[PDB]
């Protein structure tokens, strides 16, 4: 069904996965709400030739702006079903959207 | 910062937080797994005004699509941040969204 994320933030840090098989980068958004700041983390990933274009952006700018689905995934020998976005389109940072 | 999230799934359980300044559904979408049918389950919440249509919207229908902003709090333990979508807009279960974007 109906599922598109648009999402752009601070990269933070990023590495492979132990098949390497997907790189998986931690993007962060930081924002004042109230009287308060309020920082958010974001893990965003990309699998096949999509991994290296991904890596390539995190050895180039310090922040990115991509297109994706939001999706979650049970850790095995963790336990936990945790939230990502996988990636669809990543962006020109000189580029804005709308 | 460029943040918006378009969903749809169907609702599983939602609740009121303590002074009712929000409230919170539990929605569920299908997922695959090679032949497996799965499912995935996301938090999304809702404040003012709109926080009464979604508990309204959540007495008639099953099923609910919106258009939102994607946020995470702090699990301290596990130290994950879990994922919430901030509720910005709810649409007519008998419309087919549709989306795109430029690149000024």
């Amino acid at each position: 069904m109906l599922n598109r994320v648009f999402l752009e933030g601070e990269i933070e840090s990023s590495c492979w996965s132990v098949k390497k098989t997907g790189f998986l980068v931690t993007i962060k958004q930081m924002r004042f709400f109230g009287e308060r700041l309020f920082t958010d983390y974001y893990v965003i990933y990309a699998n096949g030739q999509l991994a290296y274009e991904l890596e390539k952006h995190t050895k180039k700018y310090k922040t990115i702006s991509i297109e994706g689905i939001l999706r979650t995934y049970l850790e095995r020998k963790s336990e936990i079903w945790k939230t990502t976005i996988e990636i669809v389109k990543i962006f020109n940072p000189k580029n804005e959207i709308v």
